[PDB]
């Protein structure tokens, strides 16, 4: 401190408080890439961050010093943001100073305090920085390729902020989404269900009054499909190049599914229901993304979420190798009955996990019991041996993440939100914030 | 007090888990269940109702697998099942436990208490419910702890 007094205050030559570096940081960007995350290095950065606003607003009260853009167009608050340097976020938005000149530089005020009671003011910038950033927005994406990203969101303003906004107009907004896709599944289904089974379908269509409602139901889910492909497209422009965004990437390829199946069936070749099928089925379960967030319905969605990006290539691959050495084992056992063919035996060999196992079901074959003690094994051996680890790990985490991730959902309705106000034609919207306050404390 | 806690544990989680787990699953059925009834032009598999209930089997533990032979396009409806059955008992089930056990880290330790005001309740009433029959109606406990 000492000597960043001496810089600015000598009678030889003032350090120019507001100068950049190569990167285009100022004395403030530096602070904050020089965070990281520990209590004290919060403690000691805070307040010398502190100490350089009280020098600016002393020496030269006219510069806005926060405002000042990094080469990449950062603000130092910005910047936090960007690098996850969460203690420091908090610090900046949170501050209110005191002083001759204090209003200027401080963040936010209370308005007004009773014997019991106490509000909060809060500034604030991060909410109406709508033309290059909003401290929402660089933490609203949020890709969160990182654990430490989520927890920043949290309570100081942004949590609340956000809160806020779903009560008077986004939760009525986002119902009214899901309730519309939801008829838009109810279509693709019923002409899917009702489609007719003459062969060379159809070919052309329109005779009496089931045929026109079918009809409409099918231009109607392609037209639903355009939907999702067209804001699909959009995402991967705005996100590129970069699984940050499960949910993202799925309603994509549920779109694209659709799309191959009316581009096979224009061409009327007869499979392009194996495309429609596979189209249905994604959107169902696409329902899925669509609940949260709940906090109860929300939880149970993220952590399904999250053991099948973890668990299929852990788990998924090694189930694979196990059956798949055990079905090769038996099917050089077996001479002939069609229980030969890799893909039969294996598909035999499955059945022992699904519950539904036959033991020893084919009679086919030679050398007797070693095929069954092949069996007792497999059986014996993957999913009973490969199962009780594969719970065990989760009962470990359940020791702790399930903890840990409730705030992970929170993260999910802030990008909901912040998207369809930016993805809402960033139509008229708000754009004071204060939190009634009681703690005695007195 | 055995059996009391035995008691309010299931009831709890029949009120949370149907509604955040009853209707998850039916969407995982329902829609895999719907993909299939497309896939099968005949036989009677066709049927939402009949294709839906041979899908829920495999969440049972009596999956037919590939019971129909009726349909076309050949191993994608095997793929469609895999992965229904791979995906939603098996993908499903895994969290459905660790949320239990995450709690089971705690609340079976706060819970018996709850058993408690069940007692207290049944107890409460039959004497306001028993027709306030003549009943009691001092306190004091014997105490021996030293502390001398």
């Amino acid at each position: 401190l000492a000597i960043v007094k001496f810089l600015l205050q000598n009678s030889w030559q003032p350090a120019d408080i507001s100068a950049r570096d190569s990167v285009g940081n100022t004395v403030l960007h530096a602070l904050v890439e020089v965070a990281d995350n520990t209590v004290d290095n919060t403690k000691f950065v805070t307040s010398m961050y502190n100490e350089i606003l009280i020098l600016g607003a002393k020496l030269h009260p006219t510069l806005k010093l926060e405002e000042i853009t990094n080469r990449k167009g950062l603000t130092p608050l910005a910047l936090a943001a960007s690098s996850g340097k969460i203690g420091v976020l908090a610090y900046i938005l949170q501050r209110e100073i005191h002083e001759p000149e204090c209003r200027h530089l401080s963040r936010k005020f209370t308005e007004w305090a009773y014997g019991p009671v106490h509000s909060s003011l809060y500034d604030l910038s991060c909410i109406d920085t709508c033309e290059k950033n909003s401290v929402l927005e660089v933490i609203a994406y949020s890709s969160s390729e990182t654990p430490n990203r989520h927890d920043m969101l949290l309570v100081e303003p942004l949590n609340r902020l956000l809160q806020d906004k779903w009560d008077r107009f986004v939760k009525r907004i986002f119902y009214f989404n899901f309730f519309v896709y939801c008829l838009y599944m109810i279509i693709f289904t019923a002409a899917a269900y009702y489609r007719p089974v003459e062969g060379l379908p159809p070919y052309k269509l329109k005779n009496t009054v089931g045929d026109y409602f079918r009809v409409t139901g099918e231009i109607l889910s392609v037209s639903g499909g355009v939907y999702f492909f067209f804001r699909g497209i959009q995402y991967f422009l705005q996100r590129r190049p970069s699984v940050d965004s499960y949910s993202e990437i799925l309603f994509f390829v549920q779109s694209l599914f659709m799309l191959v199946s009316v581009v096979l069936y224009f061409s009327q070749r007869k499979e392009y229901v194996a495309s429609m099928v596979f189209s249905l089925a994604m959107g169902w379960t696409n329902m899925l993304y669509y609940t949260r967030g709940f906090q109860q319905m929300g939880i149970y969605a993220v952590m399904i979420e999250k053991m099948i990006l973890r668990d299929l290539c852990r788990f998924m691959f090694v189930y694979l190798v196990f059956l798949f050495g055990f079905s090769t084992a038996v099917v050089t056992l077996i001479e002939d009955g069609k229980y030969n063919s890799l893909y039969s035996t294996c598909l035999e060999l499955f059945k022992f996990t699904i519950g539904m196992g036959d033991l020893e079901f084919t009679e086919n074959y030679d050398f007797k019991a070693v095929f069954i003690i092949l069996l007792l094994a497999y059986v014996i051996l993957t999913y009973i041996l490969l199962l009780n680890m594969l719970i065990a790990l989760m009962g470990e985490t359940v020791n702790k993440i399930a903890q840990e991730s409730k705030n992970i959902w929170k993260l999910q309705r802030a990008i909901t939100i912040l998207d369809t106000e930016k993805s809402f034609l960033k139509c008229m919207r708000k754009a004071x914030x204060x939190x009634x306050x009681x703690x005695x404390x007195x």
